[PDB]
């Protein structure tokens, strides 16, 4: 078929900050040993490739973004063993190297080839695989995929169940894991408990649900647009609130109501005032926060340790604490023993030449998630 | 009798910022309805009563300070079945309610009565039991054992051993508990770990201590005064190395020295700085920092966000996170049960007549535990 050969196809390229996407032809080149080409089915439009092309997230340019999806094996490098064509994957954000301090440690996820940290635009190799007009193209996040193929490595794919739905189950890649995760994994959630989480996107609902599924006695989810709340409330919330129609601030309003703030607060919007917000909204003795949104480029808070001295522990993380290649397998075999659900998020499905389209139903404020077809 | 009414006796009376304390005549009336009298026997010099005078911890003055002691129950206000008269005993600066939000919930340990948080002064009830030169004096933080005589609360004093060793026990009060348990109860230092310590004044040395009562495997003590180091060594820190012999900021000469990161960092100092190069120095991924030391009024800090959506997780701590009526006697009988040594921390004994001396000790970086003997 083409493994072996180079496979010229179609993509969204960003070339400018602030500017639309150029859906190109593109020369994607033969699976490096331990590396993969992956065909895809369908992505989902997720805010943090909205950073990007913002100027809120630094990576080097041109670049082709995208990272919620899922598709197809076409070839499998030399030596590549947990996949093979045919086989459907998941295209993980983070990978599982399996050999470094972070992946050795039960509880942490951020394996040190991750291109979060410091960005570098390439392939764990060293390499680009793409090529324009003669011009080469940037890697984002190590996926890459608003594109009609892609070569990943073999640490950061993710076999799946070959009788998943590919159009339903890529939400796993980012929009679920993260919010599930946050609520489940790393806050720790107790039956009980009383959470405030602030940001109601696809990535939040996941949080949503997270709460209600470990057992949540109040789930006060907070907004700004209101037709967020309906979702929600149909998803776990007991009650929701829209900060427009106070007159004191939030933190307070959110404290008076949970008697001096509630057991866990999220931030899933990412900004750096609401960021405070949901650490002042916790019980100061016994709160904790979990800073899931990734926040603007180079911009500080200011806090004063006495916030913190009388006990609120303030954390965050990356993929919801899952581990990458062990965990999603498991979420969406999880996914198919109808233990949850995806469809409820999933709000418009365009054909992949629609991106821009896609990205305007993100902005305006349309979309849970948007899913994109190849 | 000694008890029935309002006794005279000396105190050590703080009437206006920096000044010496002057050692006057003071009448203390009598215990009300649940309240204690204790006639103090041991008291020891901790710096939090001296970030009173230093002005870092404004509290209302006229006041008498002191909060780590030891003594004997004298009178017993009408009510009390917590404790009787006779008894050797301890009194808390946290009280433990019983009925608070804070004291039904497992884990945090900072009850409601407490003037730690918000201060006034008084005993719980909104009254003051002492009064010299017809002007009433407050108290600090609802014990004030600088003093030969004092009536606390009964929700906030322990029982402890009619063995115990008055003079050597009372350092359990603050300086033992607080650094033993933000290691052993609150960072969680798992085994085979990695732990800074940075500071090593009393609290300090029992944070070492507790690191390795845990379990850790390198203890890494960072402190300017040098002299500390013999102590900290033969307690139980691996290395500690001093700050000024390095040109390089101790974040990364810690970093580099530990594989990118110590895995449980604790401040027990006060400086902003020492702050956060304690929570830069501790591993991205799956990092800890504990708080421990009372920062000076209101200096906030500046941080950005994304070195907690890595995975550090920042938090804070009073009272060793042991819960005061509580943990304190089980504490004391370990202590009975040979399970740890006070005499290593002890470095002078004045009697409490020399109150001023003690200061001056702790502020030259002689002494480690001053104990004004009655
Ligand atoms: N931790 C991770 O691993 C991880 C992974 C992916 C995304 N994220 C982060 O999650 C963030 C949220 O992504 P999303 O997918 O949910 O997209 P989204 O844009 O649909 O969600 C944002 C929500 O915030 C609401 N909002 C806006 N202003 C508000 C305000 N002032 N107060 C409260 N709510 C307000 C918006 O109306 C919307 O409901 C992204 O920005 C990204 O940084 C984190
Ligand atoms: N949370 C609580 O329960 C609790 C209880 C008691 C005390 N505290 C607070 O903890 C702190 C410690 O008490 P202590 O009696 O042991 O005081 P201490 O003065 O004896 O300890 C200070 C140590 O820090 C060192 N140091 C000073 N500046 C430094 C710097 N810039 N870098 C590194 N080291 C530096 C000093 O050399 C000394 O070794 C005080 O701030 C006190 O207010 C908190
Ligand atoms: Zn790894
Ligand atoms: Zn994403
Ligand atoms: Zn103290
Ligand atoms: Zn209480």
């Amino acid at each position: 078929s083409t493994a072996g050969k180079v496979i010229k196809c179609k993509a969204a390229v960003l070339w400018e900050v602030k500017k639309p996407f150029s859906i190109e032809d593109v020369e994607v080149a033969p699976p490096k040993a331990y590396e993969v080409r992956i065909k895809m089915v369908a992505v989902g439009i997720c805010r943090t490739d909205d950073h990007v092309v913002s100027g809120n997230l630094v990576t080097p340019l041109p670049v082709i973004l995208g990272h919620e999806a899922a598709g197809i094996v076409e070839s499998v490098g030399e030596g590549v063993t947990t996949v093979k064509p045919g086989d459907k994957v998941i295209p993980l954000f983070t990978p599982q190297c399996g050999k470094c301090r972070v992946c050795k440690n039960p509880e942490s996820n951020y394996c040190l080839k991750n291109d979060l940290g410091n960005p570098r635009g390439t392939l764990q190799d060293g390499t680009r695989r793409f090529t324009c007009r003669g011009k080469p193209i940037h890697h984002f996040l190590g996926t890459s995929t608003f594109s009609q193929y892609t070569v990943v490595d073999e640490n950061a794919v993710a076999k799946i169940d070959a009788a998943s739905p590919l159009e339903k189950v890529c939400l796993i890649g980012c929009g679920f894991s993260t919010g599930y995760g946050s609520a489940v994994n790393v806050a720790k959630v107790t039956p009980g408990s009383t959470c405030a989480v602030f940001g109601l996107g696809g990535v939040g609902l996941s949080a949503v649900m997270g709460c209600k599924a470990a057992g949540a006695a109040r789930i006060i989810a907070v907004d700004i647009n209101k037709d967020k709340f309906a979702k929600a409330k149909e998803l776990g919330a007991t009650e929701c609130i829209n900060p427009q129609d106070y007159k004191k601030p939030i933190q307070e309003v959110l404290k008076e109501m949970t008697d001096g703030g509630v057991d866990f607060s999220f931030e899933v919007i990412g900004r750096l005032d609401t960021m405070m917000a949901s650490l002042l909204c916790c019980h100061e003795a016994c709160g904790t926060s979990v800073i899931v949104g990734v926040p603007p480029a180079s911009q500080n808070l200011s806090i004063n340790p006495m916030l913190l001295l009388t006990g609120r522990t303030w954390k965050g993380a990356v993929y919801g604490g899952f581990k990458s290649k062990e965990g999603i397998p498991k979420l969406v075999a999880d996914f198919m023993a109808k233990k949850f659900s995806l469809d409820a998020l999933i709000t418009h499905v365009l054909p992949f030449e629609k991106i821009n389209e896609g990205f305007d139903l993100l902005h305006s404020g349309k979309s849970i998630r948007t899913v994109l077809t190849f």
